């Protein structure tokens, strides 16, 4: 569409609130994960969403997730088993 409308008055804050929901986050509750933050609760698993405890969960490479020891995935390529 074409009109003249420019002027809304917004604001974000600091980079210091969880990904997840977007809420304040603590020094003792945020996460640091590859630079961004989670809330202790938030951050849980993609398919169990069990809460990812800093030690026994990976970040799959393929998509790009946080998934437990139990569901991580795994890049497929040929089996080539015997
Ligand atoms: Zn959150
Ligand atoms: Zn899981």
């Amino acid at each position: 569409g074409s009109s003249g409308s420019s002027g809304q008055h917004q604001e974000a804050g600091a980079g210091d609130l969880c990904a997840l929901c977007g809420e304040h986050l603590y020094v003792l509750e945020r996460l640091c994960v590859n630079g961004h933050f989670f809330h202790r609760s938030c951050f849980r698993c993609h398919t169990c969403e069990a809460t990812l405890w800093p030690g026994g969960y990976e970040q799959h490479p393929g998509d790009g997730h946080f998934y437990c020891l139990q569901h991580l995935p795994q890049t497929d390529s040929g089996p080539s088993s015997g």
